[PDB]
């Protein structure tokens, strides 16, 4: 086939069983697709938002402007805005649910516990909150706290702002008026705004994105992300088993799958209850085993070790069609995106059950829904074991021949701002030496998906993570674009060697990979601790800085919140494939060559490794060279 | 010229200038756009909400789904969700505004006064809140209580949907799943639901914007009306002046335009003052005066008298851009949609001044922007004064060519329920009757836009309410589609000679119109409490009575959530043009179809107005046979 299929050996033969089988897939689904392409969609010139329409901007037939009178660059950034509300809708709501849930086990109501109780008190402390009584006390005052920072309106000061980010930003977004209100009302506002006949101006609608990523990092992703270590623990580099060789077919198999992963820890602990091994045995498995799926897969592998009932991670989002067909799964529990509505016939084909575990996640052919909530999680967490043995014992057991490939590979996950610092000797100072000496250039943030646009699965950027390496830029990745570099290979001490000089020679004295795992698109906002750190280190404003942002196989806005945060926040933001604007000229210079001017960032854009590279590293040694190193 | 223009002479002439000043418009730009219609758009059957897309469906070359795997029907649901999304945001951003307002006002903070107070202390009766102290501190804790029902989660039960809901209704709703959280959670949740890999099920995301529609009326609109009430003085009917032929070329010319009347009421205090009369003189014009514009008119025209400051009603949306064609306005006050994106160099030529009063609204060529604040709104108000006076001397007077249609209509504006409850004696129990014996067949709530993609501006509208009185079905106004009717001559008592033999007795003996001016399509939820009452008096559910809703010129999702919420409420819910759902066969059969045994409603289609009539009165005729009358 000429269908664009995986990097990864293991996805390439899974894919030859789904298209054995004759089972739609989206490899296959691709190419029909891709022979009646609208080019206006693809360009950001096509509207559908009212009845006058559906619009389309073609100057050559007289249609300069939408039937409502709005122009190329306005109808562009509107849709984008109106997409980005999905995305801090998304953010905003595993927030909200992480507060519930702390509050709910403060209060002895959850199989939950309070797990780092230092940061939970130094986070009262940052926040000026009371901290008498007893730590459960504390975590419901912190609980109402971070609610409260999700509702605030645009006329009451935020606090999570003021201690999380730098001087210097602040200085610039209050002279921008783009200081946040709550998300829960930047993302009300943007949405407004979107509709017909309201705001129709580029250069407005483009500053309410920016606004719109500020509020998701500080409203809604530094209290969810420090509430989860809270819960959970606080990361620290562990050896982790990745890719699909993990799963092994005698065993009752349970995988999690989406962004929130309070089901996933229920899992584990009820799966280690013996009256539930004793179930699976029953049955005729050797044990119970649980695995994790992309963004909820990859939580859980930064704060869990691998044993004999956690296994580790498969893999992103293209990696769920291929991980069915090894008909090895017994149970997929699927919590958020990404969880593709086309899974019913494939988990038929190959024997296995598919359960939603939250009220956002619906698709034709689902077994079971149990919606969570706090207080039922252990409840939901039995069933799905209950479900998963019987399962097991009537669908897949003797009936289902299993295809696992044999791939496995090592990954360092866990790292976190806290792990860096330890890493270090407990200081920034050792890595602000090596910097400035030349050894480490810079650093990328690489915040990603995957998608099929421009190239197969993961091919784009796999190859960029070894070139900026190979040029002695350090990586701290999150998102689908993580678990790529994970099975690849690039997150283990092996990697060092794959580094260029300076980086390779740090890496090894150190003992750390050149590509450091720091877990999901929702941790951009720990991302941002450790850019924040460098920036009062060095003494300078974020934009001044060697580093830089690339979303490089981005597929939808949990990316883009985070390009326009990175954006806002000033810096060098690389993504492909193109979004949906390149039909609008005035919309394309704003974002490409005005806003270093504005915001200090600019967008960057391309799909070739070595290309995308130059362009980083050049910009990182532009502001090398200004900062005297 | 074959191009479609309005039914309405006074816009048919203001067209001809704009075209012989060669100037850009509505009418002009519905042309090119007819030309390159993109049939998927059309259908519902494209999808851009990911770089794997943009994705349509054509099963000729195996497009049969998605890249991700969603169907046509899924497909077609999603994006219809999603732009309910931003009707219930503009929904809710006008409900918390409106409650800011109220709690300023009680803490002595604008120009405005507590009006009602009877409605105040009724409402806190009802909500079972502490009526103790003064009205000012009944008044503060009435806006946080409605502050709270915006919030609230999908958890936590409400109030105002047990006081203002019938519970056979209840009971229905209760039943299928779909009693809402507050609309700010709702909406945030549709549209996390929205984003890729989440929501692929058309059933349930038809099922999700049933409850959005439910969370916008008993969450924002209900409190919102009746704050304003509070506020503003609830409506009784009264004569009013509409059309374009109410401005004069000689008077200092302010139009307030867009759907929140606080700025209005502002301009109209201001107005009053003799300073401000004595500027206008001394500029040269004869005074001052203050006109209304689409929603924000008709929220003033339904409250308060015609004067020699106040003047009337201009129109609808559609006679915005034929409105600056007079040459007569000196300040457009814009406070949300429909304020339409290319007014500028419209306002350029004709020598009118705009202002945007929002932080939605911006566009090119807006001369100041005065963001609304409570406590700033009398400042805002005087500025606005002192701009029309500077526009009138400098751009306007003597300079610019007037060119004012003759055309002045009378309407009876101001109906409420406490209007026809007055007009009845005090009881629904004479309208009961008249309906049982077969004078009324029945009503229908026409809650509606304007638009051209079905006919010239308010030509189904206007004469399928025609054909509705001919039948003896009695109509309850709201929105862009009121003012239509109003201004086409059927708000008035010469209308009766319209109707047919039972209604025409039951309106002379009333003394009132055949179509009753309930205001804005904020007023849906206001509309429903006539709904409710009548079923009340019968025994019966609302899908039980002899009524319908029609929107038969929607533009956008202000019209659509309020058709979501009359599906959801269990009527016979006429929509056209059609919503881009026809290339999804099972969504179609669903709503058509399905939902009569699911919520009792169902959607009807078609914009020839005798077929829409005749089938509205055949749904009627089915009511009353199995009501036995
Ligand atoms: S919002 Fe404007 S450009 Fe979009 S469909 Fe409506 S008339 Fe066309
Ligand atoms: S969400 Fe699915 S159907 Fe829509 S653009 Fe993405 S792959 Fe195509
Ligand atoms: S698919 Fe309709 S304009 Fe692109």
């Amino acid at each position: 086939m000429a269908t664009k299929t995986s990097i990864h050996p293991s996805v390439n033969e899974l894919y030859q069983r789904l298209a054995e089988d004759q089972l739609s897939n989206c490899f296959d689904r691709f190419d029909p697709q891709e022979k009646i392409r609208c080019n206006y969609c693809e360009l950001g010139v096509s509207c559908q938002l009212c009845s006058n329409g559906p619009c389309r901007i073609n100057e050559k037939v007289g249609a300069t402007l939408g039937v409502c009178g709005i122009n190329a660059d306005g109808m562009a950034m509107r849709y984008m805005l109106l997409r980005n509300v999905m995305g801090t809708s998304t953010y905003t709501y595993h927030a909200y649910e992480a507060y519930k849930t702390l509050k709910m086990t403060a209060l002895g109501n959850t199989p939950f516990t309070i797990t780092d109780k230092d940061k939970l008190y130094q986070m009262a402390k940052d926040l000026e909150l009371n901290t008498e009584g007893k730590p459960e006390d504390v975590a419901v005052r912190l609980s109402d706290f971070l609610i409260w920072e999700l509702y605030r309106d645009y006329d009451e000061p935020g606090k999570m702002i003021e201690v999380y980010a730098p001087l210097k930003r602040k200085e610039v977004w209050r002279k921008l008026g783009i200081y946040p209100a709550g998300p829960l009302h930047e993302l009300k506002d943007a949405a407004a705004s979107c509709l017909t006949n309201v705001d129709g101006d580029y250069v407005s609608l483009a500053t309410k994105g920016l606004r719109l990523g500020l509020s998701c990092i500080y409203g809604a992703q530094i209290g969810l992300e420090l509430v989860q270590d809270i819960l959970f623990g606080t990361g620290m580099p562990h050896e982790m088993d990745v890719d699909l060789g993990i799963f092994d077919a005698d065993y009752i198999n349970i995988v999690f799958n989406g962004h929130e992963p309070f089901v996933g820890v229920a899992l584990i602990l009820a799966a280690k209850e013996a009256v539930n091994q004793d179930k699976a045995k029953a049955a005729g498995a050797k044990s119970l085993r649980i695995y994790g799926s992309i963004e909820s897969g990859q939580e859980v592998v930064q704060r869990f070790q691998k044993d004999e009932v956690f296994r580790g991670l498969t893999g992103n989002w293209l990696t769920i069609e291929p991980m069915l067909a090894t008909g090895a799964v017994d149970v997929l529990a699927m919590d958020m995106n990404c969880s593709p509505p086309n899974l019913g016939p494939l988990a038929e084909k190959y024997g296995a059950t598919l359960v939603s575990v939250s009220r956002l996640v619906r698709f034709p052919g689902i077994h079971h829904f149990l919606d969570y909530k706090p207080s039922e999680v252990r409840e939901i967490a039995q069933k799905i074991i209950d479900i998963a043995v019987d399962s097991f014992k009537n669908k897949r057991h003797g009936k289902i021949t299993p295809k696992i490939p044999a791939n496995i590979q090592k990954a360092i996950t866990g790292f976190t701002p806290e792990a860096i610092l330890k890493a270090l000797g407990g200081s920034i100072n050792p890595l602000i030496e090596v910097i400035k000496a030349g050894k480490i250039k810079g650093a990328v943030g690489l915040i990603n998906c995957t998608t099929l646009k421009n190239g197969p699965q993961d091919y784009v950027t796999v190859n960029l993570a070894k070139e900026l390496i190979k040029r002695d830029i350090l990586i701290l990745s999150g998102g689908c674009g993580n678990h790529a570099l994970e099975v690849a290979g690039l997150c283990n001490l092996d990697a060092i060697n794959l580094a260029g000089p300076g980086l390779s020679e740090v890496c090894r004295n150190l003992n750390i990979p050149p590509v450091l795992s720091f877990g999901t698109c929702t941790d951009t906002g720990r991302i941002s601790l450790v850019v924040t750190a460098l920036a009062n280190a060095l003494n300078v404003d974020t934009a001044d800085l060697p580093v830089a942002v690339t979303a490089p196989m981005y597929m939808e806005q949990k990316a883009t919140i985070d390009a326009l945060f990175a954006l806002a926040y000033g810096l060098y933001t690389h993504v492909a494939p193109d979004p949906p604007v390149m039909g609008a000229p005035n919309l394309v210079k704003l974002l490409t060559r005005d806003l270093p001017s504005i915001t200090g960032g600019r967008i960057a854009v391309g799909s070739d490794p070595v290309k995308v590279a130059d362009d980083i590293l050049a910009h990182i040694n532009d502001r090398r060279a200004k900062l005297g190193i």
